[PDB]
């Protein structure tokens, strides 16, 4: 099968199987596992933090996370089109007691300054205290623009609130920009990174941010159930993704950018601005028989095409032909 | 003071008080208190609704309301501009780990197209079981051709839905619409006592018996199980028998105020007043300052109500005169 | 019909029912209504407290009184059969993710042993915050020198203290200590104005200003905000200032249906205020008889009189 | 180390690792690993069961199931020692809104008291849903009769019954009965592979499809929705069938513990020295200073043996001659 459906689908590599292989594994419950502790010291280093934890998934992540900013009652504002208010049932608010405060969202992550301003709430009764703001990059393959985060944070010491980075695709933002993790991340007092997505280990995430923020969710975490044992195998596998897997990013940006061209070329309609990252959203002018057609030919998607290590540019072609073949 | 700040600065009349004098009273949580049980059974018949609650307030009403729906995670659509998202410190999902999910409200009405888009079968999604309406919202009604449509809707999806009525009765005399025309089409109805009707406590949550019986349970744990509340009760009930009608005069008190505001650097729209309210724009706080100095109360909204006569209408109209 | 359920079925008298009459009244909400001011001024003073808030129930005095000591996932601890834990649907666990800590109750006091090793700094625990006394308990006194003891452990190890005094009143006219020296140890207390002191609705919770500030906005939060409630509140005002001393009546009489009855399963020493536990279809010959309790227990209040009391034990000598 | 603080301990061996570099993996989200289906079924048909879950933690297990037998404001009856009381920072309670309702813990839980605990019809108490057991409780082996006796009891009130199973196959091995007779009475069990078994990471819950369906929906909520998890997932599924037996031999070397420790100045019975425990009074802190030294660890006193613990480390007798 040709998998474009998700950037999750990703599979171990050999070398990072070989590296799980000699993995050494303590009791993470004790702190005494050799593999999660570098993981999380490389990780809140490379981002110029403090502390970091890890989870086995980006959900946990970011559910602790504004656990961690928000106490019962405490406010959250964020987008109605970010994973953390939609694709992840409410936990924060449903387990958490926090108060979720939808905006909207553009076509990148930004929410506007007005929207956000009006979101916050005054010290009044009737409502409820605001304490943190939430962000998304990359938003659905866009990458956030930096000079409006600038901005963001500004906002955010106007009313002395937190920023929250849900960067479950960060790198990728990294990559496509050309402006670094320490740039893109200074902005934010905590970041969720995932790992198991583009940068292809099979397991997690990382929440990275202050000792005190960290201890916090650490203690969260145990509450919630990710207290895991012998977690070093899969943390190796991650500090292998972070370190070997980055880079090569630039070639899933590449082959996304060559499926994008071949398909707009064609009763297609997709805008070629919105290719950025890994990322292909497209319409036709419908859809489950499309689907139907590329799966009986090993071809799978869901309107969004996601490109990653498992797909080659011979895959690229293939679909591309079976889109035009499609007519 | 002239106060038209809000409708719930109502202050009982000496017939109301009367009435809280001779009002006969027992023990609520044994289901003994008469003065609560007739308020409840007469709030009950006059929506054509199976049961009804009394309570505090018309927060707890909506608090019991959603939670009595929506169980853990269960999902509530809901106005961003709704009483129960932004005025309610959001109780709903804080002590009721219920899903709210706010959609664009306009007039107070929810686009048909943003509800279905809202409601959600899979991990990521919350499973969507109710939505909610409020009207008179803002003083502004709700269209009934509107609420005929909601009600196909939710049955579509097999959903429930909630009427944050707090000023249901000044929607029935404006409209034109019998009550039970307007509560038809919901499950269950928050009617409040203590805004124009002149009630000094509580509200009424109306709905089918299982329903109320859920919401009765939730009652005691969030603490609105009250005692001898007849003496509440017997002066909501004189309320709902006889100052309904006399809201027609708050709606003119406001028509006239609109009206005579509108004449002057003011900027206010007159298809907005459709009952009690007036909202109203300068084209802030040395204005109120000012007012304050000659007896007079708000806060770009003005509300009419028993209190506030035509005399009272008349020096608001003459305090802004001599102000621009 | 005789009425020893509870302390509860108390009606407002007709003095009471004229202060309530020409109680002045505003918005609760904006913080206008005289009423509400003047009980919880007078309330909080009478108490040695900062501040006071009125509630519509004992319940929610409690209730909020826990989520303003223990945010998500703070620990209280509390008897097994105290009123906050076994009688309020775990309201403040439930609705306020605070984790509740029952321990066994011994008069109604709690060893403080057991409180010790029920305190918690690791990843499997919840923090403990508060510890949660009743007074009285079942009609008990909880003693004076046993309370002395509580706050030097909750000084100890860093906690609050909180006061379930729904009936505190009782244990004042019974102990003959005084209102100050019974609530001194604690942080925050409840009290009843509906059960005992004869009011038609509310409870009042007490404590220092920031703590009644977080128990105010959560008011907010559970729809505890009322408008014109100084009608009740005044009626509240009347019992805390004229149904207090009378309340030693109520003992008397309890004491006296009590030695009525213990000649007739009853322990005399138990009947310390206005409850009276006893044990052997009995309630249903009662009921008819003109004469209402519940069970097991008796409880006397305002509306009992001596001929009520002589009468219930005609009915039982029959039975 | 010579480390009996905990059976978490355990480290995977060479075959376990073996096993986990050739385990096939997929997105477990879309359901498509073959290594997590593979134990689910397993577990699943070897417990007698509809489903299961596998999940990263017992905490997460035992808090995802008595998530889906209690909703908001229902009843959990469990034992004040239990796990899921004690040690998992009352996750239920805090972010699931259920009633825990403790009770005094052989780790059974009394008749009368449970009977005691089940609240009846009442809007001042929480309906009761569920009751906790755990087997091994502290190493002790929970009673077959008294297990039928429960199940009489929950069928009596139509309750369900779930098992904290985190160490049940050190249960059926020292007692000789099979996991379907222990787990048969039970409507949801929850067992460990990260202790005994020796898996790094992971717990199946399992019950029925119902059930499984709605701990599945929690689990996303949870944070425990995993992607290509079929590594772990073979290391569990590897440990369930090779290491079970060998738990014979963590049993015989904790009474060997025992049996040589019980020396004067130290206070044990034997009789609860029934699996892979060791508690041991003193007749405390210079204790573990002095055995650390030697390179032996531990946390009254515990100690628990395991698949690193051999022969030759059961040297921790002479420690204890020497010490005393
Ligand atoms: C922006 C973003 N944030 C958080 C998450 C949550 O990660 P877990 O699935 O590991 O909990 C996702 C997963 N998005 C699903 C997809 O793109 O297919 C995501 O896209
Ligand atoms: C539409 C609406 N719904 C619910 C409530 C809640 O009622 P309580 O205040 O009794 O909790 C209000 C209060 N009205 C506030 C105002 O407009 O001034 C309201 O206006
Ligand atoms: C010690 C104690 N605490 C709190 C309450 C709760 O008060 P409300 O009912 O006003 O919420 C009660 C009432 N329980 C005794 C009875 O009802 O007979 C009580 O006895
Ligand atoms: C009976 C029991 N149940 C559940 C758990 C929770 O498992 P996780 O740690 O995988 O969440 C434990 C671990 N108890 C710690 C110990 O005995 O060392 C346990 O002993």
């Amino acid at each position: 099968y040709i998998d474009l459906r998700s950037d999750t689908v990703t599979q171990p590599t050999d070398a990072m199987r070989q590296c799980m292989l000699h993995a050494e594994v303590g009791d993470d419950v004790y702190g005494e596992d050799p593999g999660v502790n570098a993981l999380e010291a490389y990780g809140a280093d490379l981002l110029g933090k403090e502390a970091a934890l890890f989870v086995p998934s980006g959900t946990m992540s970011n559910l602790l996370a504004v656990m961690s900013h928000c106490q019962r009652g405490e406010g959250a504002v964020l987008g109605s089109a970010a994973h953390i208010y939609r694709y992840e049932a409410q936990g924060s608010a449903v387990l958490g007691s926090v108060a979720l405060q939808p905006v909207p969202m553009q076509a990148d992550g930004s929410l506007a300054l007005a929207d956000v301003r009006a979101a916050i709430a005054p010290d009044d009764v009737h409502f409820t205290p605001t304490r943190l703001v939430c962000l998304e990059n990359t938003h659905n393959g866009k990458v956030l623009p930096l000079p409006y985060l600038r901005e963001m944070r500004e906002l955010v010491d106007e009313h002395g609130l937190q920023l929250h980075l849900d960067g479950a695709r960060l790198f990728n933002a990294v990559v496509a920009s050309g402006h670094t993790v320490r740039e893109l991340v200074a902005p934010f007092d905590s970041v969720s990174i995932c790992l198991s997505k583009g940068l292809g280990a099979p397991v997690g995430s990382l929440l990275v941010g202050s000792h005190a923020f960290i201890a916090r969710a650490r203690r969260l975490r145990k509450m919630v159930g990710g207290g895991m044992r012998q977690a070093g195998i899969l943390a190796q596998a991650g500090l292998f993704a972070l370190q070997q897997h980055v880079v090569r990013l630039a070639d899933d940006h590449r082959r996304a950018r060559q499926l994008a061209e071949g398909l707009a070329a064609l009763g297609i309609r997709l805008d070629l601005a919105q290719v950025q990252t890994n990322m292909v959203f497209l319409q036709l002018t419908e859809s489950a028989p499309l689907l139907a057609f590329m799966k009986a030919r090993g071809i799978l998607f869901s309107l969004r095409l996601v490109t990653h290590l498992q797909i080659h540019d011979d895959d690229i072609e293939e679909v591309i032909d079976a889109f035009t073949e499609y007519l």
